[PDB]
């Protein structure tokens, strides 16, 4: 509705001389606003901004401050945003006005977000985002903190409300366009509020814009490293199936690619990929690969994520990491457990150190009260039988045969299921 409101406001001009008669503004301010209304061509606008640039933002701000009429307020902000859409360099006029006034441009506009009209405040915010992104000065300090609090509160509301939160999210994206503003945003907890809104399941455009924000943050190593705490991957794994829209799918895949690209360490990239595989990203990546799309960008994102997921599972399939998991007791369905490639080649290696890994498994098959650990141990005994035929006597000696034959009667459905599988693999031959 933002464009429709903009057009309605462009039509809804009002006599600016009324405010001069009321002495709410200066005669020069009224003159500038009327002259800019009539100076519609690009050359005329350039002439106005170049000859009376000091008067320009002064006029806008004076009228905005001293006039209650939301018609005029929205008209002023619509004109400014139209100027910035025609040529986004126009921020220079406002910056020059502020510098000539011996101040920065923000205190003049941040209080304006306290006004009532949603259109007024949200096009004001759009103009602030344009100014911050395309300006030379960095948003900083209390002004930036107040703007972050305002974006936070407006986002938390999650429809006309949603269509204005579109402006809110677009302003946040424009801010994050700059690396330093991304650092400031991470200093703020606004990403947690982003995740809160996403959990609240906002509309399609808002979800797309928020994941666009995440992609902007993920472009950097430090913020990628520090924002892990929000467990982005599972929520977006489910959203990539629910919110099918191609823009949404593409932006999640791009965010994942940025995460894996800019994660600081090999171990860091490995945490991200391990979370993705535990959250079943890889299967949907295969499905998208079966699917096709009209640009090489989505193709490259899919291929990169596919290759790196494959490499990550290969790394997880290390027999050393399997030994570490067994030693720590973390028998919790790591991909190495269901990686047949590891099993077929390394089943003999479990015999090392006088069958230390098999002893760990069998000991857990009597010590474990944990359903997950017990079922995993039973399944791994089954796999050891399946992939090292000579190990049947070893498991007999270690008692795994009888332990699984007992745990088939375990109180837990999953433990019974895995133990039954293992004992079935056991009795296959004389």
């Amino acid at each position: 509705i933002i464009a429709a409101k903009a057009a309605e406001v462009r039509a809804n001009k009002v006599n600016w001389q009324s405010y001069l008669q009321g002495q709410m503004i200066s005669a020069e301010d009224c003159e500038f606003i009327q002259r800019f209304e009539m100076k519609r061509c690009s050359e005329e606008k350039q002439e106005m901004l170049q000859t009376e640039g000091s008067q320009c933002a002064k006029t806008f701000i004076n009228l905005m401050t001293h006039i209650s009429k939301e018609q005029t307020v929205q008209y002023i902000l619509t004109m400014v945003d139209d100027m910035l859409q025609e040529n986004h360099q126009r921020v220079s006029i406002f910056f020059d006005y502020a510098k000539r006034s011996k101040s920065t441009a923000w205190p003049y506009f941040l209080p304006m977000l306290n006004r009532q009209d949603p259109f007024t405040v949200h096009m004001a915010a759009r103009i602030i985002a344009k100014l911050a992104a395309w300006g030379k000065e960095l948003m900083e300090g209390s002004d930036l903190n107040y703007y972050f609090n305002w974006i936070k509160t407006q986002l938390s509301s999650q429809s006309d409300s949603s269509q204005y939160v579109q402006c809110v999210a677009g302003c946040l994206q424009l801010m994050l366009r700059v690396n330093e503003y991304r650092f400031a945003w991470v200093e703020a907890d606004g990403v947690n509020c982003i995740m809160g809104v996403l959990s609240n399941k906002c509309g399609f455009q808002l979800q797309y814009q928020m994941i666009f924000s995440i992609w902007l943050l993920a472009f950097s190593p430090q913020m990628c490293e520090h924002l892990r705490r929000y467990n982005i991957i599972p929520v977006l794994s489910d959203i990539l199936q629910e919110s099918v829209k191609e823009k949404v799918t593409r932006i999640i895949l791009a965010a994942f690619r940025n995460f894996l690209e800019k994660s600081t360490e090999r171990e860091t990239r490995q945490e991200y990929a391990l979370a993705m595989i535990q959250c079943k990203v890889l299967k949907q990546l295969e499905n998208l690969e079966q699917q096709k799309y009209d640009d090489e960008d989505i193709s490259e994102d899919i291929k990169f994520l596919l290759e790196k997921l494959g490499e990550s599972v290969q790394d997880l399939s290390s027999f050393d990491e399997y030994s570490s998991e067994l030693k720590s007791g973390r028998l919790e369905w790591s991909p190495v457990h269901k990686s047949e490639k590891f099993w077929r080649e390394n089943a003999v290696r479990l015999n090392e150190k006088n069958y230390e890994l098999l002893k760990i498994l069998t000991k857990l098959l009597e010590v474990s009260d944990d359903p997950q650990v017990l079922a995993v141990a039973a399944h791994d005994v089954g796999e050891y039988v399946r992939h090292y035929p000579r190990g049947k006597r070893v498991i007999e000696q270690l008692g795994g045969k009888q332990l699984v034959m007992n745990h088939m009667h375990h109180e837990d459905q999953q433990v019974r299921y895995n133990a039954l599988l293992a004992v079935q693999k056991l009795m296959v031959h004389n």
